[PDB]
């Protein structure tokens, strides 16, 4: 009777030692908007000592961070890059980000891509899916 559990086959551990350890996030799809997604999970990955470069080429700051029109702009090592695009636009950016040296590439939800999970694996990051970041580490930290 095996349970459900996430389909990246990660388990509580390997999350909790990602959210511990890889504190330098390109955060793609930022927004000013209070109201989406990406910004209230930037603001709780500020509040929790992350260090978030947005990424989104229509804007130039958000949350009071410089926001960057590439994860390859950003003057910094990144090791996560925490997704809030389409999953199309999303191949791109694990593009960049595997070109960048991230770590691990992190699909919120409603961003998976097959496609781009699959560049991911080959180029040897790990891939986090289906999950917030804001609520595992809630989850598992909080
Ligand atoms: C993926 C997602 C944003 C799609 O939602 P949507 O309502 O269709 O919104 P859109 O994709 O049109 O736009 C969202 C942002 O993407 C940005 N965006 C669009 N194209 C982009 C690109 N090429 N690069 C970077 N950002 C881009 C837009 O600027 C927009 O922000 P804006 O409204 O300030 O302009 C949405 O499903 C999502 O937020 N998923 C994550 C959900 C989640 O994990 N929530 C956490 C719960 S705890």
């Amino acid at each position: 009777m095996e349970e459900t559990r996430p389909i990246d086959g990660l388990t509580d551990e390997d999350i909790r030692e990602i959210l511990t350890r890889y504190k330098k996030i390109a955060l793609v799809g930022a927004s000013p908007k209070p109201e989406r997604d990406a910004n209230i999970v930037m603001k709780y990955l500020l509040e929790h000592g992350y260090d978030v470069y947005p990424v989104n080429p229509k804007y130039e700051e958000v949350l009071g961070r410089k926001c960057y029109p590439s994860v390859l702009d950003i003057p910094d090592k990144i090791e996560v890059v925490d997704l809030f695009v389409k999953p199309k636009l999303t191949m791109e950016y694990v593009e960049q980000a595997i070109k960048k040296g991230a770590k691990v590439v992190w699909f919120q939800y409603n961003t998976y891509n097959r496609e781009a999970s699959k560049k991911a694996d080959e180029a040897g990051l790990i891939i986090v899916a289906n999950r917030c970041m804001m609520r595992e580490h809630e989850r598992l930290l909080g």
